């Protein structure tokens, strides 16, 4: 096979993640149920955690009930995928994490762990009503 880190790959990652943009533009929640987390390539995953960790414990001292509890939910969300791991891969490391609903009326957690299209040396982390996929798009919009 070839050395290259990832040649052919790069397409089938264009067909994952074609796939995956559009299943978290679908994505709502209220008021701010989705968190958009991307690491760079060199950084450490626990190295995010003090960055996560620190949104993490203001979130909690929101005047918002509603609010203060959306944020300490998705954001609970995030470092347990950090827990899985050990550093971030090759190119990068982006998870989303948040609760949206669906036209049932039941609230279901979106959970996504997976490494960028490419190398980015950009930590970009954001809470809102939509997962900022910037990051991904960044390259086909390149």
């Amino acid at each position: 096979m070839a050395d290259d880190p990832s040649a052919a790959d790069r397409n089938v990652e264009i067909w994952k993640i074609k796939k995956l943009i559009k299943s978290l533009e679908a994505a709502r929640g209220n008021g701010t149920s989705m968190i958009s987390l991307i690491i760079p390539p060199k950084d450490q995953i626990s190295r995010v955690a003090k960055m996560l960790a620190d949104e993490f414990g203001t979130a909690s001292n929101i005047k918002s009930r509603v609010n203060r509890l959306s944020v300490l939910g998705a954001i609970t969300s995030v470092q347990q995928r950090l827990k899985l791991y050990n550093k971030v891969p090759p190119n990068g490391l982006v998870v989303y994490c948040g609760t949206i609903v669906t036209e049932e009326g039941k609230e279901k957690k979106v959970n996504i762990d997976f490494e960028p299209f490419k190398p980015i040396n950009t930590s970009l982390y954001l809470c809102d009503n939509k997962f900022h996929t910037e990051a991904l798009t960044a390259l086909l919009s390149d």
